[PDB]
């Protein structure tokens, strides 16, 4: 079992709670932030990490799938990478978006992933994409490529 | 048709386009970068990797021997091996023999590097078809492909 799947499992469990008002606002809200820096959005994730060691980009990288999840407005579907999503959207134009997006730093990953999330249609698979970012940063850049496998791929 | 045969053929069919000075500056600047983790070449390799089934070394070897191609301005010429040249060259220098050597033994941490320095290092136009295939197979348990080279070399 996945850290990405079983924190896509939290997430779900959340939003038929009474709470998910509130934390989707929250979440919506922390766009404007670092992930992780936004007191808000706090009590729906650091709960969850408790119960592992995580290091700080992975607490950045469940922050900011949180967001991206309130983003779609839960809209999660399984299979569906946001690479593929990103090529399913045309157009010459979005392929620059895509390779932008893969030499991206700390500093723009979050900017650009939440650019990119927005822009495509439909869902994306959240439990998939918190496994590849947690991976994002390998020297090897493993994930990147497959990325580019899937979105050529199509 | 041989796998370096097939992308030397979608590497001529490039060059002799309009994008090809953008590719070329996109192989060159990925010298800097282990094969393969640099985007910017990704628009021209990926697609032609989309219609088989690689391994991720075997993926590599390709964007290697594109960036090599470009490295040489599409230079190649069918049956010159870079062995056989890295032996021509050595004539003038004996310093090369020493540099195939250790060419000979990269691993895979070091095959890149040595494998491009070793291109520069070259004149005329080289086999990339072969080249590629040889990559490839590289890191056969037999040594193949070392073997062979060693042939080219010494045998000349």
């Amino acid at each position: 079992m996945s850290p990405g799947e079983r924190f896509l499992d939290w997430l779900k469990r959340l939003q038929g709670q009474k709470a998910w008002t509130a934390a989707r606002a929250a979440f919506r809200r922390s766009l404007a932030f670092p992930p992780g820096a936004y007191p808000r959005a706090m009590p729906y994730v650091e709960p969850f990490l408790a119960k592992g060691d995580w290091r700080q980009e992975e607490r950045e990288a469940h922050y900011l799938v949180a967001a991206l999840y309130a983003l779609k407005d839960g809209d999660h579907q399984v299979g569906r990478t946001l690479a593929r999503a990103l090529w399913e959207k045309a157009s010459a134009s979005v392929e620059k978006r895509f390779l932008a997006l893969l030499e991206a730093d700390r500093d723009q990953i979050a900017f650009r992933l939440r650019q990119a999330v927005a822009l495509v249609e439909g869902g994306i698979d959240f439990a998939r994409l918190l496994d590849d970012l947690l991976r994002w940063f390998s020297p090897e850049r493993h994930v990147q490529a497959r990325w580019a496998r899937e979105y050529y791929g199509a």
